[PDB]
């Protein structure tokens, strides 16, 4: 229901950030 | 119902976040 | 009532990072 | 309330993200 | 309980996206 | 159940904040 597909949507903003980490060291480097 | 509309704002934050890291990777390789 | 107070923050979050995503184009140059 | 803190949270959150936003403005230079 | 620990978490998120204005701040000299 | 789910999802979300600070920071120095 509801309350998973919320929790789904926060994995998705969680794997976004992550590859947003991934840039900000790339651009570290 | 307003968990659903939580839901696609949240969609929307992850859409915005994806472009981010897009830009952010266009500045890393210019 | 409470849940739509969430829902509006949440949008308020979408359209800031919209406005990062827009500036970081800016410094990649367009 | 709960559902009130969290949604004081996210206003707090969204407040930052305004501060990130123009922090990259002035990054981009307008 | 759990609807107090989702606010707790949402504190934490302020003050990581607050450390990163700061660090842009550095960046931008 | 979800509630903790999504408190979970947050927590991962102050976690990948926590490193594009980290990487902002490398960056600044």
């Amino acid at each position: 229901g509801e309350l998973k597909a919320i929790a789904q949507e926060l994995k998705a903003i969680a794997k976004e950030l992550k590859a947003i980490a991934w840039e900000l060291k790339a651009i570290a480097q």
